[PDB]
């Protein structure tokens, strides 16, 4: 079972710290941003501490890690050239970092059209991806299924397929399947997941899902709000999420929790990943999970 969470990529330890944290939570895989999630400032590859991180990963049996590009990248923006241009440059540099880290996929939010419309946004994403995938590296870009909040592109499998069809080196593209996003966009992953996967298989191909994000939601299906909830405490629920985590179609695909910290106030928030992973390995909902995390 490849099951983990996002973990920190920070400090002098960088990737060594990410592997230590993943082991602390009982993880077998993990996902990192290569720096701050909300900006493009990055350290040199030497300072990412990769050699030491890999030794820790081999020590603790960690594999199949995932990189996530900062969520401020928007190569769908047709009216902010500096934003488009920066995203293109950043992603070319992120591919080089990820090749060094040893990840196979970079998760990327397709982008937001910010008023220009889906068609204009999708054409811009295709242009940007065609500028990025001119390296002959092997790293893939995993387009993330999106919730449909605001002007987000990627809220439907059809939008992803249009991006994929426009890209020249589209064999370098994959998909990251996020259970909260698909649910908030309107797909019935709670009660008809196999039906959702059948639709995905028709339109894209389930073999192209190279990362799964495992998140409950604070809102019911189709709310398009994108507010994650702890496993089993939201509108998707434990039975549905547990079914997805252990699903045969996702065998040997890293499954990555992005659930929220638990706490009384913002100064006492604690990570839930250790106990959510225990709960999912047991396949038994623990209604006390939040009370346990809040006092770990
Ligand atoms: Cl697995
Ligand atoms: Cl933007
Ligand atoms: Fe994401
Ligand atoms: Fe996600
Ligand atoms: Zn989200």
């Amino acid at each position: 079972m490849l099951l983990g969470s996002h973990v920190s990529m920070s400090g002098k330890k960088m990737l060594e710290g990410s592997a230590i944290e993943a082991h602390e939570y009982g993880e077998t895989t993990f996902m990192i941003y290569t720096g701050a999630p909300q900006n493009t400032r990055r350290k040199s590859i030497e300072d990412l501490n990769i050699t030491k991180g890999h030794e820790v990963m081999e020590k603790y049996g960690l594999s199949n890690i995932v990189v996530h590009a900062p969520y401020i990248i928007n190569i769908a923006n047709t009216t902010k050239p500096e934003t488009f241009n920066l995203g293109v440059d950043f992603l070319q540099q992120e591919i080089e970092r990820t090749q060094a880290i040893g990840a196979k996929d970079i998760v990327l939010h397709p982008g937001a059209h910010v008023g220009a419309g889906v068609d204009a946004g999708i054409n811009k994403i295709i242009e940007g991806l065609n500028e990025v995938l001119t390296n002959d590296n092997n790293v893939r870009i995993a387009l993330e299924t999106m919730a449909g909040k605001g002007t987000e592109i990627g809220r439907s499998f059809e939008e992803l397929a249009r991006i994929i069809d426009g890209v020249h080196n589209n064999e370098r593209l994959s998909v990251c399947f996020d259970t909260c996003h698909t649910h908030d966009a309107g797909y019935n992953v709670k009660e008809d997941f196999d039906g959702v996967l059948n639709e995905f298989d028709k339109i894209i191909g389930v073999d192209r899902i190279k990362v799964v994000h495992v998140n409950d939601s604070k809102n019911d299906r189709g709310a398009q709000k994108d507010r994650h909830e702890n496993i089993g405490f939201g509108y998707i629920g434990f039975d549905a999420l547990n079914y997805i985590v252990h699903h045969d179609s996702f065998k040997d695909i890293p499954k990555i929790l992005e659930t929220p910290y638990v706490g009384e106030d913002k100064k006492n928030k604690k990570p839930p990943y250790k106990l959510e992973i225990e709960m999912l390995k047991q396949q038994h909902f623990d209604p006390e999970l939040k009370n346990k995390v809040m006092q770990q």
